């Protein structure tokens, strides 16, 4: 009813009433908490009986947000939706409703630390698309608009909603821009180990790999349930940063670069019981996503030993903390490099500070802010960011972004 | 569903949990809201509430010694059943006290160091009756546990709660802490987290040396009477000066810390009995000192001072000057303890050990409850193996619980 959270660093207490509007399973029970489990646990289509309540609840909340609850427009819209569901088994969102739904799914993303920007989101309605070529064109316009010569802008492109489950639109790429990974016969991995499987799918589909360390993968686009199709993103639209270090002249000899635009394309946008299986959305990077996870995860580029080596660090025992020392210098390089090239990025201190400020405002104006602590806290120097000491309540608000099966596991080929 | 799986996203190892079917008290979560990051979710049990609690634990004990449904098991069930009728409560056999203590540590979802759980030295202090007696026990605990720097894990168990008005309580949160003194100009000398406890000790008669690292006196409460002050003999209190293996100016910071981390404010539940005074100790993980004690803004807060001596650009947060000074502080804490042959473990070794332990626990027990929010070190998170480890969290008994501060709940004499 009235739930409390405390910041153990500042002793500030906040009061959550928004949790009364939560919905689909945390996955937790009174006996087992699953707050550190990554995912939960085809035919999947909603019926008329399932869709009426979900649509109504979304429409109700839309009109309340525009200060028109109970208005004639509100009542007529419900009637229009209710009739459309009854005669067609689904309904279409108005443009205003789609923009509202997209922004609130981001606002509701428990795991996103960037949510302070949630209302400044550019929504591209691609519901008139019918083909993978159509999708490719939409996506290139997304990438170019968002990139903006390095002054990045948040954006989402929404492809037609799922109908009977058999004509989905999907982006098979997990992110719009990622580098290929080639597993070698000798066991090693050239490129990005995380993408070996998807790279092989692309090669099989006919992609000709240049077999390099930083090869931008082609897009694999699926329209209306058909076989997916390959397209090369135009290289001039793919902004990259060469990674160097302000103090270590040799850091650039590491030959490192990253792409400037993070763009999640494998998730599902649920608005009023409708499912948008293809909705690629993009923002800008927090430094540690590249500097900690992309470069230093043992199952990724894995450069700590090579960086430490160059730093002449004693790597005999772990208690020398040579990993900790090198990780910091890498993340200094990555911020310095993006900043030097006027490409938008945010370090993990600034980003966590703004999220606390965002969180407190949400409690004030909105009565709560779901947050997944496991994901909000950065993967280095955790306890010296303000969110480490912040208690957080986690629950699912709709509209929301959701995970969905990898399309290669589900598709029925022809 | 009678099985739950967990996956490690770095090594792709999957483990199957079945031990969760024996979970008990609340987690605080529901199917609608998860509290995995909330720190805390006469009044004692009636007669109906105690018998089954004691019942499960005895079964658990005898099932653990290959003797379930066997010889002594039967009439011990009857004997415990007998005693609760007369005494309202009951008493554990020595073997049972040892068993539940090691199992509360084993069951401690938030403890990364549980690979050692069966190597606990248990001090039965249930003949104690006075704070003087408590102090004697605690001194012997401290001296045993310190062991000239080769630290050994130990617990001292004092008399169990009976009615609630006669609790035994160690009022200090840990057995060894430094004091905290408010200053006329709003600032704070020493450890800020201890200002309130320090002021109680002064109000109780403690003469404060009013420096930073003044060890606090023990404030011991026996049988529910007023607590009393005792000064731990300093030759029992092992302290380590902090120097840097590179930076000569580090020792000029005047930094030191104690060797023995001993939690003294928790409650031990065994068979529905409530051991309100049960100080237990292990040995330090280095990040506890270098990251939390030294660099929390609400604690010793030395980041700004260390970065100055390292001459780091302190204007913008994107230089990561904080992250840099933090690494250095933690190199020195470990290096200092190691040089003084005082036991300490860095966050890399500790978390690798806990992954071994988790592997063992699923292998031999079918589950190892774990709190990701607490297991993950407070620095260099993702480069340790437990970042990428899915963990299920659930409450197994015997267990250590929190309890309120006694100065909020004590009707004085
Ligand atoms: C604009 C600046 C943004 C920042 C700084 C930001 C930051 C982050 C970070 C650091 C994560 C965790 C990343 C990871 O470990 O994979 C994350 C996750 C997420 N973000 Fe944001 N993000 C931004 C934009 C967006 C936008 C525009 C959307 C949606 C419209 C969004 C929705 C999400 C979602 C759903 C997740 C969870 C993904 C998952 O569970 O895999 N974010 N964000
Ligand atoms: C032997 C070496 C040990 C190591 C390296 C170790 C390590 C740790 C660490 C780092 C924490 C996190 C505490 C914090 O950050 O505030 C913790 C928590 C805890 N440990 Fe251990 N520990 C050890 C021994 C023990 C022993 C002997 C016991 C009990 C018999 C124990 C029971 C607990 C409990 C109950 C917690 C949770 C405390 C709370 O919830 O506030 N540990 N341990
Ligand atoms: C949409 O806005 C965003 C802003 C920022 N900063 N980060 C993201 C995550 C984007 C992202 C995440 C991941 C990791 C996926 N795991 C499941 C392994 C890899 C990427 F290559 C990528 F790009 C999104
Ligand atoms: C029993 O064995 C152990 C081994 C290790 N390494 N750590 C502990 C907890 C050590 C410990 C924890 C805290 C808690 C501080 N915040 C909650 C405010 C304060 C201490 F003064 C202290 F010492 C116990
Ligand atoms: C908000 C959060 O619950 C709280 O800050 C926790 C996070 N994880 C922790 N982990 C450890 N080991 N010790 C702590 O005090 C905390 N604090
Ligand atoms: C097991 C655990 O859930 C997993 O390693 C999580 C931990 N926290 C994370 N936090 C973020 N931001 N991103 C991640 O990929 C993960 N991985
Ligand atoms: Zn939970």
């Amino acid at each position: 009813r009235f739930l409390k959270v405390k910041n153990w660093e500042t002793e500030v207490v906040l009061t959550d009433t928004l949790h009364l509007k939560s919905t689909l399973e945390t996955g937790c029970t009174e006996y087992i908490c699953m707050g550190s489990i990554m995912h939960p646990s085809p035919e999947d289509v909603a019926t008329k009986d399932q869709l009426f309540p979900l649509a109504k609840e979304f429409i109700d909340q839309y009109y309340s947000s525009i200060k028109r609850f109970g208005s004639k427009a509100h009542m007529e819209r419900l009637e229009e939706v209710n009739k459309e569901i009854d005669t067609t088994s689904t309904y279409q969102l108005k443009d205003t409703e789609l923009i509202y739904g997209a922004k609130h799914a981001w606002r509701n993303a428990s795991r996103c630390v960037g949510r302070i920007q949630w209302s400044k989101l550019q929504v591209f309605d691609a519901r008139d698309c019918t083909t993978a070529h159509g999708m490719f064109n939409y996506i290139c316009n997304h990438v170019k608009y968002a990139t903006n010569k390095g002054n990045l802008r948040s954006a989402i492109t929404i492809f037609p909603q799922r109908t009977d489950g058999k004509h989905d639109f999907r982006v098979w790429n997990s992110q719009l821009i990622r580098y290929a990974g080639y597993k070698q016969p000798d066991g090693s991995t050239l490129g990005d180990p995380a993408n070996v499987q998807f790279t092989e799918i692309c090669i099989q589909q006919g992609w000709k790999p240049p077999r390099g360390r930083f090869d931008v993968l082609p897009l694999l686009l699926q329209a209306n349930g058909n076989d997916p199709e390959l397209f090369q993103i135009p290289p001039e639209l793919v902004l990259e940063v060469p990674i160097r270090h302000p103090k270590f002249e040799w850091f650039k000899d590491l030959g490192l670069k990253w792409y400037g635009l993070p763009a999640v394309s494998n998730m599902l946008l649920e608005i009023g019981g409708l499912e948008f299986s293809a909705c690629p959305f993009s923002g800008w990077y927090m430094g540690t996503e590249i500097g900690v996870r992309d470069y230093c995860d043992n199952s990724r580029y894995n450069i700590l030993e090579e960086v430490a080596k160059k730093m002449n660090l004693d790597m005999r025992k772990t208690s020398s903390l040579w990993k900790d020392q090198a990780l910091v210098e890498i993340n200094i390089a990555v911020l310095y490099s993006f900043q030097s090239d006027k490409v938008t990025i945010v370090d993990h201190h600034s980003a966590t500070e703004s999220f606390i400020k965002h969180m407190e405002n949400e409690y004030r104006c909105r009565g709560g802010c779901p947050a997944d602590w496991v994901w909000i806290v950065p993967p280095m120097s955790g306890s010296i960011t303000p969110v480490f000491h912040q208690e957080m309540l986690n629950y699912r608000l709709t509209p929301s972004f959701e995970y969905q099966p990898d399309p290669w596991n589900t598709h029925v080929w022809k």
